[PDB]
DNA sequence: CTTTTTTTTT
DNA sequence: TTTTTTTTTT
């Protein structure tokens, strides 16, 4: 029945539903924003309200407004806004369907439903579901097959007949529960050839048309096809599937490139932390050599057309080109590649680097890399003692590759940008394919042609132009790299750089989401959980989307406050939380197992034969599996609770069967001693939930008479479900209690009544998918400990070095157990599966709670404002405080100890690697402008009182308020530094060291330091310089520019010092209309110059060399004026003043009263004039 | 010693024919070999099948076996395949299922062998003797040949063009032809045979090779070691051809169409090479 | 292939060797279309641009009885039987 | 140009290889019931009258053939010779 | 105007 | 010394 707009002119709009706080929460924050932000801005809108109050019926009663306001939209009148529903497991996805559409059909207004049976049929043909694509195929009919077979004229082909009639054969005697599996493999991958022929016949001239009964049908095999053609805008999908994107019958359609105006509602966004970071590590891995050869090769002559399509984008390419010449000039790419020696070959190269500071090399000697002409090979050996080491090659390959897949992006959107001028409503999506073909097809570079589209995928997201310290520095927009350099299969005397690379972190891309213009409201009640393992970093995400992230104020979180508390009122209706921590007990367990078995000599042979537990895992089954029997007993030994669930971290499926059976025995036993039926739920988890409904638990409940004790998991029933059930009056006593002060539901349901916790265990992430997915997945989350601060530098790189060994799970577990994020995952673990007893407000009397003790220090170290947990957290921490006493630790200091070591070393290798690019002549403008950059803010702002968001790594936060203590080598090993309280006799950083006012009491110092508006003042500010900056560049350009304002009062010219000698002298000097150049060399004071006369002669070898005889002027700022003034030969020997090419001043100003040495300065004139 | 025919019908007639021929001679009234000799004379001869037939004869015992003996268990989606087609084979319904079986067989056999093969040829190279020899043997009947346990092979004629497996790759016997004995039988039959064969090859973008070849023959060299003596020598013809060629016809610039009746259909040119 | 940095070759150098494992068009050889083959060529738009062409060019480099004469002069001695052998 | 396969049939129709073909099946498919030398007195072979004018034309040495094909052959000749040009100076 | 089945890997 | 399940394409 083809249902139009037309029957909605008559709806009255303005006739709304009462708003609940929770609908005011997100509608005033979402006005304002765009009437603050702008209509087309996008935002990130957490939603941290406690478990069971209402926060995914007001996500599904706003998004119904939302589609209500897309209808007024088109009947006052463009293209539809795309609404999606986000969340990690398939359950909670069919559920939140489920509960949208009861909306629609049951909402009424004033004693008569809202929307009649039309309006109720077109409101839910604007909802589509897109599961696998195996499920895809499974649920739609033979007829739906065969009519799009027979309309798109397939069925002539031979595979493809072959494959549907093997699938409709498998899938007739599907009855069997082995057959269903390998139907779903075969459903796939018959899914993808089907679609992969249905695209290619609509993309070419024998497009078919589709209407009527076709149309139908491939609008009922591909859900897709009714968003791309404009049929529904409103999407009920996974993350992993919104990560994949869908088909429709033209193309894939990736939603991450079409985010602008969307709206997206993520249900446990925190979860989908390590979701998305489960697909980043999916990446294929890329040989470099061959790349960076195939770039070369194909770079020197190709060119693009001279047409306007291809306008402005010749030029994007030429700089990539200019660099992949020089590269394979300096490496020698002419060759290939071979290891020499020994050692090198028992085990591969591998090679680890954060991309910024951390980097970790397997190898035990540094390895080089050497061109042998005469063989003709590039060869990596092992030295026995440059630009000539196999990191500096691979990290310049990486740079190069990611250079390319840049370029790539900038080209494709400039194209986009052409084209829709030229074909004068063409989306960016819709000419991204086209635009990488024609790209890669005028460049000859087609097998580049997946690793392309892959990188829109991830990172494609990243619309970027970036690793510089003067950009906002972060691990979350750079990533990580690893490389095994390895012999090439086959061959046995070349060898490949497999590097697999993470470019962003999943807060990168949910901030790209955001920067893309999606507004995205995150549902959770760990949407603001203190971890960055299983949630993003808020930290970041504050900091790079500022206001677009928004918040709710006071007002708005008492009101919801209000609205909790009056709906779950605990102590005015008489209920009471009983909660119990469980030990072993090990000697009730064995009593357990000599009743079940009393023919068998000792509980160690019952568990060794007849439940199947080897002798080593004995123990831990011994302690998991009686807390386990605690619990049930406890159970069945109250006579008023009916509803039990159990959350472990195993399955309890029929591979354990045997243990279920002595389960099944206990349960039966108590069922005996007390006289009540108990019914158990064994296998409770995903696809038990898919194949058998979890409402035959509900079902029971409501007909049959007695408990019920549930077995499933964390990873199934602990973040979204509703595991509630429909209440019989006539099976309940005097047991149920209406908590809540004004009756707001229809129906009685109630919620579960018992619960046992279990200690959750594989905290730590891991990736199944292959061994280089989990070596990523592993350097990501020791690369996020260290970004936020709860890891050491010296211990991040000792974990990574470990990592990079080959070192075993549970060291890895046992690394992640001494940070204080494990505590924040094990409490956010504990608090949401919790909350599943929450959810109604009919409650029992008495609820049990039954914990593993093995939490009990853990939840006593909660330190939060206990405003906003539930009742049965607060009843959890409350009983485990006031079990004992626990030793509260600060968090916030070690991380600032911790980050202040971090930025130290960050600031140290960048200083050290930009100087080690100014030294290779010539040096390109991009460095000289980051030297000078660097050298001005740190002039103008040594301290700033926020935290900076563009030389956030020149700059440390201090307990101190303008100065701070610190104890290390300058020159040695950055991971040896000691800060603040730490060392309370080391050096400062502070302007009395500095001698700052000291400088500027000069009468030509201080109106120069006013003009330029450098700070003649240090402000207590929180935020101060590194000691790296302090001594190394601060202190250098004070002196510079002391020493430039001194002599420029005396008609002293400056210029700047050509690109091929930079770093090696200050300025350059004419005075006086001499033709003999001057070269400065300007200090600020006299400290300690390790340079000898080697290095200093070998400065002047290089100046004299390059410009001829020259002067030469070793000043420094200041110092004392009675020093005499001295006169050195190339060589640092004194000698007559007429035969010194170089002249040595101690100082220009005075640091004892702050007077300019007039003399000084009048005999290195007149030296000048002598000279 | 090869016995090659086109039908797989008569490839195991013969093969019963010349294992019934070894059981029942007779020289003057009495068997012309014992029994242990007929059974080594049996051992010599081997029969290769398609993948799928191959795999769906080999009993859960061996197969086991061989994953037990590799380590191949723990691999995620390899057992994952496997108790897929243990599965369809226990409830092997009308062919209907049997479609499918025979599909999935040839799948998971191709990804096991690939497995095993890229485990043999690392450093961590398996033993293999007694039970795990016999059942690789019996699952790989191209190991046997490989490992000179048999000299006799039957197969069809597609399978002869396309080779079998052992554990180290995949053994094309044309290009190990010299001092064998082909028996083909229905000879002028393999004549389509054959050319069913040649006319599976894949296409090939000329414009593409041709700008991929003077790319990476312009400054690319092999190594001077001994083991590629004499190799640059062959392949500096083909440079210089290349490179006058990519002057002449500059290929630098891509290709493209203009005008009517070149749009609406492709191009299509056939060529002899020689005249037509 | 790896020393030439020319690996996207090395499905079309394994096929080539599987149909000449076994191994001129000049008026001074021997000259016949079992040794030298056909050749088809299909000019048309690249797939996903609409101003680049590609040819698509599939060969036969030899005929089924280059073949069999190949297998005898690698020096395989074959035994034809059949009725209609000739 | 894109012919139709009853095209190119009825063009290989025109050729002597046709004939050569269509005679080999023939004598092969024949010689299926010649395996063993127990035989019934009587053996009954039907064969398409379609297939009559092309066995007519065989020509060579019949001191190779099959009894089968011998009979074949000298049942459909029994019309007599029609005029065929030589396979050689068509060749030539 | 002519009028299909066959093997193998995928 | 710690002690798993989940989604999607292939
Ligand atoms: N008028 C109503 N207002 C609020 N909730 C309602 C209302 N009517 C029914 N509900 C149900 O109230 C229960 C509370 O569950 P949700 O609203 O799904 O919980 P939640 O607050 O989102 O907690 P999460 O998702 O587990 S962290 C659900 O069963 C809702 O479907
Ligand atoms: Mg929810």
């Amino acid at each position: 029945m083809n249902v139009s707009i037309e029957e909605f002119t008559h709806f009255d709009f303005q006739l709304v539903p009462e708003p609940s706080p929770l609908d005011l929460v997100i509608t005033e924050s979402l006005k304002n924003h765009i009437e603050v932000n702008g209509v087309k801005s996008g935002a990130l809108l957490p939603l941290p309200f406690q478990t069971g109050i209402g926060k995914t019926y007001t996500a599904l009663n706003f998004l119904l407004q939302q589609m209500l306001e897309q209808v007024r939209s088109e009947l006052k009148e463009k293209s539809k806004r795309l609404l999606y529903y986000v969340t990690d497991s398939v359950d909670n996805v069919v559920s939140a369907k489920a509960d949208l559409l009861k909306l629609i059909e049951k909402q009424t207004v004033k004693g008569e439903p809202r929307f009649t049976l039309e309006q109720q049929e077109y409101l839910k043909a604007q909802i589509v579901h897109l599961p696998n694509q195996s499920e895809q195929l499974l649920q739609c009919s033979d007829a739906v097959l065969n009519d799009v077979l027979i309309g798109f004229n397939l069925n002539a082909e031979r595979d493809v007949q072959a494959e549907w009639s093997a699938i409709s054969g498998l899938r007739r005697h599907a009855s069997n529960p082995e057959v269903k599996i390998s139907l779903n493999r075969q459903a796939g991958y018959f899914y993808r050839n089907l679609i992969d022929r249905l695209q290619k016949k609509q993309k070419g001239a024998d497009r078919v048309l589709l209407s009527g009964s076709l149309l139908a049908s491939v609008e009922t095999l591909l859900p897709g096809e009714k968003i791309r053609n404009g049929s529904a805008h409103v999407a009920f999908l996974t993350t992993s599937k919104f990560l994949k994107g869908f088909h429709n019958t033209r193309s894939r359609y990736s939603p991450l490139r079409d985010l602008s105006g969307a709206v997206l509602i993520i249900d446990e966004i925190d979860k989908q932390n390590q979701v998305i970071l489960s697909e980043l590590c999916k990446q294929q891995a890329q040989d470099l050599i061959w790349a960076i050869r195939t770039l070369r090769a194909n770079f020197r002559d190709h060119q693009l057309e001279s047409s306007p399509r291809y306008d402005k984008i010749e030029d994007l390419f030429e700089p990539l080109r200019e660099r992949l010449e020089e590269f394979g000039t300096n490496w020698n790419l002419a060759f290939a590649f071979n290891t020499e020696g020994a050692n090198l070959n028992e085990r591969p190269v591998r090679l680890f680097s954060d991309r910024s500071f951390t980097h970790v090399s397997s190898a035990t000697h540094k390895l080089s890399l050497k061109s042998d002409f005469l063989r003709r090979k590039n060869l990596i050996f092992s030295d026995e003692k440059k630009h000539g080491l196999l990191t500096r090659f691979v990290n310049e390959a990486d740079v190069i590759y990611q250079w390319f897949l840049g370029t790539m992006r900038k080209a494709v959107f400039q194209y986009w940008e052409n084209v829709r001028g030229l074909e004068i409503n063409r989306s960016l999506e819709g000419t991204f394919q086209e635009a990488v073909q024609s790209l890669l097809t005028h460049f000859n570079l087609q097998e580049f042609e997946s690793a392309v589209y892959e990188s829109f995928d991830t990172r494609g997201l990243r619309q970027s132009a970036a690793n510089k310290l003067s950009s906002s520095k972060s691990y979350h927009h750079t990533g990580l790299k690893l490389v095994e350099v390895a012999h090439n299969q086959g061959t046995r005397d070349t060898v490949n750089c497999k590097a697999s690379f993470l470019n962003t972190s999943p807060s990168g891309v949910l901030a790209d989401m955001v920067d893309a213009g999606a507004v995205i409201l995150g549902i959770s009640a760990t949407a603001r959980a203190d971890t960055v393992i299983h949630n993003f970093d808020f930290k970041y995400l504050n900091e790079r989307l500022g206001n677009k992230l928004l918040s709710l104020s006071r007002e708005q979180k008492q009101r919801v406050n209000n609205y909790y508390h009056s709906r779950r009122n605990y102590k005015d209706n008489g209920v009471v939380l009983t909660v119990k921590y469980l030990n072993s007990r090990d000697a009730f367990l064995d009593a357990l197992l000599e009743e079940y078995k009393p023919e068998a000599r000792s509980s160690h042979f019952i568990l060794n034969h007849y439940l199947g537990i080897a002798e080593s895992e004995q123990a831990f089954v011994r302690s998991w599996l009686s807390k386990l029997l605690a619990s049930i007993k406890a159970f069945i030994s109250s006579p008023d609770n009916r509803y039990m669930l159990s959350l472990l971290n195993r399955t309890l499926d029929t591979t354990r069967q045997n243990i279920n059976d002595f389960i099944q025995f206990c349960c039966d036993k108590w069922a005996k001693e007390f006289n009540v039926k108990t019914k158990t739920f064994f296998g409770v988890n995903a696809d038990w939930m898919r194949l058998v409904g979890y409402d035959e638990i509900s079902k029971h409940l409501n007909t049959e008479l007695g408990k019920v004790v549930v077995f499933s998991t964390y990873a199934s029933m602990g973040a979204g479900k509703n595991p509630d059930y429909a209440v019989n009056l006539a099976l309940e006593g005097e047991s149920l209690i209406s908590v809540a002060d004004v009756t707001y539901s229809t129906q009685l349901r109630s919620d579960i009544d018992s619960i046992y916790l279990e200690k959750p265990t594989q905290l730590l992430l891991s990736d199944d998918y292959s061994h280089t997915a989990n070596q990523l997945c592993q350097f990501h989350q020791i690369l996020s400990l260290q970004e936020n601060g709860e890891l050491s530098p010296k211990s991040a790189e000792n974990w990574c070095r470990q990592q990079l060994m080959g070192m075993s799970r549970e060291r890895s577990l046992q690394q992640y157990h001494q940070t204080s994020d494990y505590q924040s995952a094990v409490r956010k673990y504990i608090e949401q599966a919790v909350g599943r007893a929450g959810r109604t407000s009919l409650k029992r009397k008495q609820i049990l709670l039954f914990v593993d003790s093995g939490l009990k220090e853990i939840l006593a170290e909660e330190s939060r404002d206990p405003s906003l947990f539930s009742h049965e957290y607060v009843a959890l921490v409350n009983k485990a405080k006031s079990a004992g006493k626990s030793i509260v630790e600060d968090r916030a200091v070690r991380r600032l100890f911790n980050l202040a070591q971090r930025n130290n070393k960050d600031g140290m290798l960048s200083i050290k690697a930009l100087v080690h690019r100014l030294h290779n002549q010539p040096a390109s403008k991009s460095d000289i402008q980051e030297w000078q950059d660097i050298r001005t803010q740190l002039l103008r702002y040594p301290t700033v009182a926020f935290q900076p968001e563009r030389f956030n790594r020149l700059y440390l936060q201090s307990m101190t308020k303008g100065y701070y203590r610190y104890q290390g080598n300058l020159d040695g090993d950055p991971n040896s530094f000691e800060f603040f309280d730490r060392v309370p006799y080391g050096d400062m950083v502070s302007e009395e060291d500095c001698s700052l006012a000291t400088l500027v009491q000069n009468q030509y110092v201080r109106p120069w330091f006013e003009r330029k508006g450098f700070a003649c003042s240090w402000q207590k500010e929180a935020n101060v310089m590194t000691p790296i900056m302090f001594t190394n560049i601060y202190k250098g350009a004070l002196g510079e520019q002391a020493v430039e304002a001194v002599l420029t009062a005396f008609d002293f010219t400056f210029e700047e010092v050509p690109n091929s000698i930079y770093e090696r002298f200050d300025n350059r000097v004419i005075f006086a209309g001499i033709e003999q150049p001057i070269w400065l060399d300007s200090k600020y004071w006299k400290h300690e110059g390790n340079e000898s006369s080697e290095g200093y002669s070998s400065k002047i070898a290089l100046v004299e060399e390059e410009f001829g005889p020259s002067k030469f002027i070793y000043v420094n700022a200041l110092g004392d004026t009675s020093k005499p003034i001295r006169y050195l030969n190339s060589c640092f020997v004194e000698t007559s003043p007429q035969l010194a090419k170089v002249i040595e001043i101690p100082a220009l100003i005075d640091d004892s009263n702050a007077d300019t040495n007039r003399t000084a300065v009048q005999e290195l004139i007149k030296w000048l004039h002598h000279s």
